């Protein structure tokens, strides 16, 4: 099982698609490379993936399986990625969701996000949920939006720089 910790953060390089499925071609951070090989089940925003391919720090994963229930194919080439690799999450990406707003400040962001019916109902404060691959608690919730707090020092590590209102991203829903 995944810790839903992103370890670092890759920068999509390249992107080949085709009728079934992208390649894509992720530049790795320094350190996680050698660490991974060809049929490596990571976590690429917190969806399983196999690495299908791999030169020096760039990993390609076939996507296809997940093109449906996940962002993928709306990345584009210089999109950062939140990269995770085994020793909770399970990878298994429920579906997409988007950001319903977002509030900047020195601590953090608290990051509002309008969860669908279609992924889960029965959510309650205090659970654990995956966005993008990263293991939040929702610190609060009122119908479909739920509040995740996330600490200034993500940016560092993962792709959170991108969150912006109506931005997508992989939901996992625990327990
Ligand atoms: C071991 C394992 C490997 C997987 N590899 C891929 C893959 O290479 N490409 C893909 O699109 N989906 C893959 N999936 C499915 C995807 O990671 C995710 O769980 C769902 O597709 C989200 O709807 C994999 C799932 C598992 C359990």
């Amino acid at each position: 099982m995944f810790r839903g910790i992103v370890q670092g953060r890759g920068v999509i390089r390249s992107i080949s698609k085709s009728e079934d499925s992208q390649r894509h071609g992720i530049a790795f951070p320094e350190g996680m490379f050698q660490l991974v090989d060809v049929d490596t089940v990571m976590l690429v925003n917190g969806c399983s993936n196999t690495v299908v391919r791999i030169l020096g720090d760039m990993v390609y994963f076939d996507i296809d399986q997940a093109l449906g229930t996940t962002t993928f194919d709306g990345l584009k080439e210089g999109d950062q990625v939140n990269l995770e690799i085994h020793p909770g999450l399970t990878g298994n990406i429920k579906g997409t969701a988007l950001v319903a707003a977002i509030e900047e400040n020195d601590a953090g962001f608290s990051v509002l996000i309008d969860i669908p019916k279609g992924l889960a109902e029965n959510l309650t404060v205090k659970d654990d949920i995956g966005i993008d691959g990263i293991s939040l608690p929702i610190t609060d919730m009122s119908d479909s939006i739920i509040t995740l707090n996330y600490s200034r020092d993500l940016l560092a590590s993962t792709n959170i720089a991108s969150l912006a209102k109506d931005v997508k991203v992989n939901v996992e829903i625990l327990n």
